[PDB]
């Protein structure tokens, strides 16, 4: 999850930039959706 509104699911998922996460979630600096 990132600071802003929209829908992220609370899962494990790997990413390289914001882009690859599912719906408004952010890539945190390690390669993980939040």
């Amino acid at each position: 999850s990132g600071p802003n509104g929209g829908v992220c699911p609370v899962l494990i998922y790997l990413c390289r930039r914001d882009s690859d996460c599912p719906g408004e979630c952010i890539c945190l600096g390690n390669g993980y959706c939040g």
